[PDB]
């Protein structure tokens, strides 16, 4: 029994303890003082502000320090009319698990480590006492020992892996979505492929094998959001190794698994629309195998550079509603700058061609409208010419037939044109002199070479009309129905960076207020049915492609296959 040092010790009158526990925790020592605690001065009220210190039992590695310095300060060992100071060792313990304490209220004066009323070299009776209440987390966090993992300041507890926004329920209801329209999307996309594979020989040409590598897309990008529906690959792609969600992948000691699933569905995702781009060109250029060379580098090179670019900013984060990860879940900026911009430049770039596509297909109907126009305006003027008995009858007809041959004029065609107008010329004499006889005669030598030579170059021009009957258009169709979809899946991104500003917000009030209770209210969240729609847009452009295979001469090349 030595007796204690002179600083380590305060003259302080020594009161019996009313309590035989601090903490969870026996006390050795009968008598204490309620000077070393500031806001107290009674020890049922120093009971009153440990039950209120004891709401730090979330995030254990501030709680396993404080308990042994909660009690060396509120419920202390006092003998022989001294009390006894705490250390500054178990003082300075605190300072780092517990940063939140200073951050939160600010810690007390009392409870500051200054020299004075903390002294070093100091022997407390509390060192002596080991406390066992720790380690716990309050849902949605989750306890782990992996310091990238802990949530904001709280030290020991990190973020569950599922979802804490949406509900157990909500979450096999968006599953059962994704496996019904990728399981369709995956099984007609295949189908499309296998009908492609099965006649390459005519199958690798263009127009079609442009949509042959479109499904493609379609196919690895079902491969990777139908790659959740393993068992247990959804809290293998989602979840870390530790059970909190997966951020800032590819992050070190952790499977690549996430940033595996996030390439394959991104990259298919971002090549699809250079592949759509690439099909609205063809549909401007249709009215291109020296250029497979330039199709193929931009449709695999520029969403291997994004990509690339994603990993190397480490943006990669995993949903548990998605089941499969991607790019700003959580910082929604670079989920902006790597899929709203260029999904936005494929509706600026692809459009565009769909714009001058229709343009060109209707400005070359037109030249036959106007042109079958003229064409009739000089055979029924031609009619009034044969009706007619009056000379100035034969000379009004003949006026209106010779603005008719120069509104239709506007080489081979214009050397044609200059017979007929010269024809005219020869004729507007005659009826000018008088002369019926001779100006009608000469309006019959005009349908000669009407019946011969202009008639050619009308027929070549209702030919050309005949042509767009079905592939010129099938085409246009696809290219117009696909852009629709990306209108659809542009706007569903656009909404979620719209309000993520907002949903950032509640998340991170809804998961802090959940971490100390002895009612909790989601703000907002983001809509699933929006999510929904974005996936029927994603899915169901999958499809929709797919039907290029759907024709009758697809029937005849699995007929002959069955017999190979
Ligand atoms: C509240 S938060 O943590 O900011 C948060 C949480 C979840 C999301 C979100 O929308 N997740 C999600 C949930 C479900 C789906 Cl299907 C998708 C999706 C849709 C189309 C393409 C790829 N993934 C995305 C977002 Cl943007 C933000
Ligand atoms: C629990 O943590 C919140 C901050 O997330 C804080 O406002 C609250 O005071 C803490 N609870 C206790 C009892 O200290």
């Amino acid at each position: 029994p030595p007796p204690p040092l002179s600083h380590c010790g305060r003259a302080a009158p020594c009161e019996p303890l009313r309590y035989n526990v601090c903490l969870g925790s026996v006390l050795p020592y009968g008598a204490t003082s309620t000077l070393l605690a500031g806001d107290s001065d009674s020890q049922e009220e120093a009971h009153g502000k440990l039950v209120l210190w004891s709401g730090l039992r979330n995030a254990p590695r501030c709680w396993a320090v404080i308990q042994p310095l909660l009690c060396a300060v509120y419920m202390p060992k006092c003998e022989n009319d001294r009390v006894e100071l705490p250390s500054r060792t178990l003082c300075q313990a605190t300072r780092g698990p517990c940063a939140i304490v200073e951050r939160e209220r600010g810690w007390p004066d009392f409870l500051r480590c200054t020299p004075d009323r903390f002294p070093e070299g100091c022997t407390n009776e509390v060192q002596n006492i080991k406390f066992n209440s720790s380690g716990q987390c309050e849902v949605p966090l989750v306890r782990t020992d992996n310091p990238k993992s802990w949530y904001e300041d709280v030290e020991g507890c990190g973020i569950q892996c599922q979802n804490p926004l949406f509900t157990e329920a909500e979450h096999q209801d968006m599953h059962s979505y994704i496996a019904a329209f990728g399981a369709v999307t995956g099984l007609c996309t295949l189908f499309t492929l296998a009908t492609f594979v099965a006649d390459w020989r005519n199958s690798n040409r263009y127009p079609a094998v442009i949509l042959f590598y479109v499904n493609a897309c379609f196919f690895v990008g079902s491969i990777g959001w139908l790659a959740q529906f393993m068992d247990g690959a959804r809290r293998e792609i989602v979840c870390r190794a530790d059970g909190t969600m997966r951020l800032g992948e590819p992050t070190s000691n952790e499977t690549l698994s996430c940033v595996i699933i996030f390439v394959i569905v991104y990259y298919a995702l971002m090549a699809g629309f250079v592949w759509f781009v690439v099909l609205t060109y063809a549909w401007h250029t249709s009215f291109l195998s020296g250029k497979t060379s330039y199709f193929h580098l931009l449709t695999w090179s520029l969403p291997f550079v994004l990509t690339v670019a994603i990993l190397a900013v480490a943006q990669v984060d995993g949903d548990s509603v998605s089941g499969i990860c991607f790019v700003g879940y959580k910082n929604y900026r670079y989920r902006a700058g790597f899929v709203l911009a260029p999904i936005g430049l494929v509706l600026i770039v692809g459009g565009y061609f769909l714009i001058r596509g229709v343009m060109t297909l209707f400005s070359a109907r037109r030249q036959l409208a106007d042109l079958e126009d003229n064409w009739e305006t000089l055979n029924d003027n031609l009619k009034v010419i044969e009706k007619a008995d009056n000379a100035a009858q034969v000379k009004d007809a003949l006026t209106k037939m010779r603005a008719a041959a120069l509104d239709a004029q506007k080489k081979d065609f214009r050397h044609g044109f200059d017979i007929l107008v010269g024809q005219i010329d020869d004729a507007l004499k005659l009826a000018n002199e008088g002369k019926v006889k001779e100006a009608q005669a000469a309006a019959e030598q005009l349908k000669t070479t009407r019946n011969a030579y202009i008639q050619k170059y009308l027929e070549r021009a209702r030919s050309t009309l005949s042509k767009i009957n079905e592939t010129m258009l099938r085409l246009g169709i696809f290219g117009f129905l696909a852009f629709g979809f990306v209108l659809i899946t542009f706007s569903c991104h656009f909404y979620d960076f719209f309000n993520q500003a907002e949903w950032e917000r509640s998340f991170r009030d809804y998961v802090l207020c959940q971490a100390n209770v002895t009612d909790c209210e989601i703000k907002n969240r983001p809509s699933l049915l929006v999510e929904k729609i974005n996936l029927f847009a994603m899915f169901g452009t999958g499809i929709a492609m797919s039907t290029w295979v759907w024709t009758k001469a697809t029937l005849l090349i699995w007929r002959r296959t069955w017999c190979r």
